[PDB]
């Protein structure tokens, strides 16, 4: 009776392909009678609300549990008291005594001392959530954060109005964990679990202790580490019999670097491959590269499980080119904008839909206006229904520079939509068959990409034939049966 | 029934020609049955004391009222309470409890905690005024400022011992206004009028609201803006029928600049000339310059009203050269010192009297010592009786670089004293007739100025003849009747 | 009936030759029926413990008293109260109320608020001593320092966690002195003697007042200033009849300087020589140099009194080279390490013993490892029995660059151990007779020093003959009778 634990720093709604990956892998293992659950190492007051959201959308399976370090201690504390922390509420109440109130917006109000004139507090009410900012010498010193009129967290601020210390309160209002935050970089330093009256060097120390308490040291206990930052938390555990795996979801080479350097985190995972049960990469291509560059052997290729949903009823006849991604520098949407310009200047009709949000969103938006493509290129924002958006596209495009495998492309192919993409490390090459199910463009060759988009976007028969062969190819190469078989081989060694 | 409101940031005793200008214009309009009053936008605890002073000296007419934004709210607050703010005094009292006192000077005493040794407060008593500086962690945190044993203001200090917040107390000790001060530049940010429980973006916001409440939106209501910084406070009012005028009291070109740049504030006043009832300049010369440089028409020349006092009984026979001015860089007293040196080296007898105070005072004082003119050039300090000092001079001199009109020169001419001055923008050219009532020296030609001073300071008949024709010329050109006529034309349009 | 007062900033255990010098001079004067006592100007909680230590070791004579500025005021305060400062202890007690404790090491524990989670205090217990660090907004604000469960000092900290203010408590727990400390340089600013409710500009001001109160203005009262920094404290006293002497214990030229510059402090002592009773130097050599460089006459040569202890029973036959010094840059142990390398490369047998501690200790330790002399050169750490260590050496060496006289060398010679040293300013030249009782090596000539060490360390007869003539020479030149005679001549003038 095996039981899996998938480590990631945090879970959220706007999240990329790594979380999509974990959720699908969780579903697939639960279907194989192995409970795969997620472990997180961050504080979030509204975690319950988030899980409810992720499960409603169908993104997260209902079966999958989410174990969290703070919640484990909040639980310990909840059960230690019976009466409410009335004292803390009186403490906050007392601070706002002889006060006059000045209104700003709706929820927003500032409180001044009736007798002295001193600025006392700032309160921002928002239905469920409320925030109280207390002041000393006209500078903010603390912030009491509430959810459903109950205090959950307290942050202390420095002279630069930056957090330097946090306190977390249980369901009864009692402090269970408090921790120093480095104001400069925002790094979590000394953690103090108040409930068990024990101190920790930092989150790594705390989470190692957590994992050692959460996971049984059985050979039937499996730790999978998806988050690269989370790796040392798994690596440093005293677990002698428990299985330890590390999954590398990205190109291990340092992004935008010609010096032949590697990503710091990934390098550490790769170097220590032999000291654990195995390091997993998505493409056989990346496996070879890693083996040829490093003196390790424990590297295995296991692709992502593919959710083979049913393909749309009809193909999109209208000239619509799609792109569903995290809006980041490596996805090179700037080059997609430059390709779009070449396309529209040869054919006015074609429309480009760019779903997603991120860092580069504003620069690309500004880039659209200057190039005068406001009527041709639209930033449709983050979707929660990618499958639905895919119906509306004639073809999908990828300007992405670096990739681990590229699920967005796989997803498009599954929903009978051909992909036009730059042949990069790693993934496009693996699933795309140039002039059969899609186009594999030479990396950075924006002019040739633009031409092969015009070719496909005007020929409705090709767009239909390519999209069909694309779905066929994914079902073939990425069979859920064969992928699970690869995992199970590792688990039984 | 017209009523005028003259806007200036503040009123004080040491003040220059702009305040002298406003007071005289106030007297002149009151004599024309139009009440002209002054509006100020700054906090001063002792304002009443200052007005009493200005009215005693005869500088300010007894009829003229001074409306002030803070006093308007202090008034509102005064009337809101009946009992004294005994609580605030107990708050200050309590802070100095188990304290020992150490003496420094007379009024000066420091207070230490008897039980702990902590530095508690610094108190400086001075007959009517008292200041209490409170400390936290051996650093000053607040200053309670008192007048006649009653607290009027409280300042909060940062880590750099700079004011970052102010609170103002009424006649009963209750806080009415509190405001954030930018510690770096000393700029007034968020103003909170505690009495009316309303917040304002800053002093501009607060004063716009004030003016809208103070001034009736009648066509018989007139706003004159003398202070260039005060301009936006007048400009931004919702007043649809009230008349809006801007007076430019200085050379609109940027001081000490060869790039052809303009004074920031003046540029804004000038540019928006057409959007208001009119922008007023003192010289017809400046009017032309402004019209030839900017695309506006609403520029009018109205000189200052001249107080034609009676001229002294006798002329000064003794070799005494005078100068009455704000001691600033534009008045170029450094060049006067260099001229004085040329004069004394040709004639030992001549004495130079330099009344006034300001920025450059110390540098000029140091400059006198090094040039060895300690026995010939004397810095007589600020006078409150310029008319009296003028009796003692044979002639008056002006090294001033930039000028709006130059009243000090006009004043000298009225009191039968010829003026030797650099022909500059703007004013000397207008009233001085070279070799008739004075000398108009080529700007910066210190050698020729020195020569024309020696000429006049040795010839007692010329100094007498010039001074006589000078008084005649001012009575002629600057008739109070004609000036008031110009104003009244604008008001009735 | 003469009475002497020897000024030095502080007394401690690890201390160099200046304190050794003062103690011996104290013993010698007490033997001459003149009580010579030490005056100190620093705060130390454990001073009594230190004196007990110095007197047990026999370093300090039992007769010699140590007058201290803080102790004088602590005494004043002790006698002002009868009941204990129970209030202060309640104040500290109250601060640690609703607190939970977290353990770090043994003594080390941190305290958190049970109701709020705020970090309250840090306590480090150590048998007699205890330190309590209080916090505000997760930053340290104060430190209560205790000895035998009684609070003696309180330090206040800034935002940079640096001391900016100190408070000292008497034997009853009452504050007697409080003072501002410049956080940047650690300089003592405004001193407030709380007991006498009087303020002082700084320690200089306070100590001048102290000395004026401690020392009677009699011609039979003598002030000797050994500490160069302490000089102004003696110089600024209103004493009209009391005798004032300044002793210069070092080379007056600025260390590591080719510009011909002088030590700032020493320069001031030397320049003001004529304004006091006399400036004392140790070598007749330095006297001449000072007289030839400065326009003063009041410079006198008086050597240190030499403690002529009995020489060891037998000479060291084994190849052991010794060095007893403060480990500082001027002692140039880096060159001794370079000499040791030359010696060991010619003779493997020889061992080097380097007693003492200081600045350069770590660099020299690192230097030993790299040169591969870990088996030949050993850093034996600070000794409290130099006489005992001297028995174990065949010869002693000096690489010292700058010196006043160099007692460590004299000490070695007294205990029949020849000295191999660089001929420098000042001292080696005076007592060493090259090729008679030791070797005088040309300064920096490491190769020749190494050769003359090998010569002496292999010839057991020479090492014996030199060491014998060395003891003879010190007894001869540095007779306690003649030295005391020089002092007494100054005192009776
Ligand atoms: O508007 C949306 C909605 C969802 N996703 C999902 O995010 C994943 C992105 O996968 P990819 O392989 O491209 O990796 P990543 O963007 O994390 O680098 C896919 O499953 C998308 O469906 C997205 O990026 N944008
Ligand atoms: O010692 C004194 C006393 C009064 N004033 C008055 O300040 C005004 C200065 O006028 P000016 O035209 O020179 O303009 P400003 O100095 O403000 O630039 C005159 O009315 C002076 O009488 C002065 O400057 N110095
Ligand atoms: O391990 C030890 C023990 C004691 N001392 C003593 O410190 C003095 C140093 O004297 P020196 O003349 O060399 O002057 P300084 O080191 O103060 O410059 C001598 O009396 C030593 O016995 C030392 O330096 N090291």
């Amino acid at each position: 009776m095996k039981k899996i634990f998938m480590m990631v720093h945090e879970l959220d709604v706007n999240k990329g392909g790594m979380t999509s990956s974990m959720f699908n892998r969780s579903k697939e293992f639960y279907d194989a009678d192995i409970p795969a659950d997620i472990v997180t190492f961050d504080y979030k007051g509204n975690y319950d609300e988030i899980i409810k959201a992720l499960k409603k959308q169908g993104k997260m399976d209902r079966r999958t549990k989410m174990y969290n370090v703070f919640e484990y201690f909040k639980q310990i504390s909840n059960n230690k008291h019976f009466k409410s922390n009335k004292l803390l509420y009186k403490h906050i109440s007392e601070r706002l005594k002889n006060t006059i109130e000045i209104e700003e917006s709706k929820g927003i109000s500032r409180y001044f001392d009736i007798t002295t004139g001193t600025y006392i507090a700032y309160i921002r009410k928002s239905k469920s959530e409320k925030v109280i900012d207390f002041f000393k010498d006209n500078k903010r010193i603390e912030r009491f954060s509430f959810i459903d009129n109950k205090v959950h967290m307290k942050e202390t601020f420095n002279v630069d109005n930056k957090v330097c210390y946090q306190v977390f309160y249980d369901e009864k209002g009692y402090p269970y964990i408090s921790r120093n935050i480095n104001a400069n970089n925002g790094a979590v330093g000394k953690t103090y679990v108040l409930v068990n009256k024990k101190e920790f060097k930092n989150n790594l120390a705390l989470c190692v202790y957590y994992l050692e308490k959460l996971i049984k040291d059985s050979k039937d206990s499996i730790m999978i580490c998806d988050g690269p930052g989370s790796f040392p938390k798994m690596f440093n555990t005293n677990h002698k019999n428990a299985q330890k795996y590390g999954v590398i979801h990205v190109n291990h080479h340092e992004n935008f670097d010609d010096t032949g350097a590697f990503k710091k985190s990934e390098k550490y995972i790769i170097e220590n491959a032999n000291k654990i049960n195995g390091v997993i990469v998505l493409t056989e291509a990346q496996r070879l590269d890693i083996l040829n560059q490093f003196d390790v052997e424990n590297i295995f290729t296991i692709s992502n499980f593919v959710k083979i949903h049913n393909a749309p009823k009809h193909f999109q006849t209208e000239k619509i080119v799609g792109h569903i991604s995290r809006m980041v520098p490596t996805k090179r949407i700037d080059l997609l904008i430059e390709v779009a310009e070449l396309v529209v200047k040869k054919d006015n009709a074609v429309k480009f839909h760019i779903y997603g949000e991120g860092s580069v969103k504003d620069k690309i938006a500004k880039m659209i206006e200057d190039k005068n493509l406001e009527r041709n290129v639209f930033l449709k924002g983050y979707t929660t229904t990618p499958q639905k958006c895919l119906e509306d596209f004639k073809l999908v495009v990828s300007t992405s520079q670096y990739e681990g495998q590229g699920l967005s492309m796989i997803e498009a192919m599954i929903s009978k939509r051909p992909v036009v993409a730059f042949d990069i490390k790693y993934g496009p090459s693996d699933f795309i068959e140039d002039n059969k199910n899609g186009y594999l463009i030479e990396n950075h060759n924006i002019n040739d990409m633009a031409d092969k988009i015009l070719q496909l976007v005007n020929n409705d028969v090709l767009a239909a034939e390519f999209g069909s062969k694309a779905r066929e190819n994914i079902i073939e190469k990425y069979s859920t049966e064969s992928i699970l078989e690869k995992w199970l081989n590792l688990f039984n060694s």
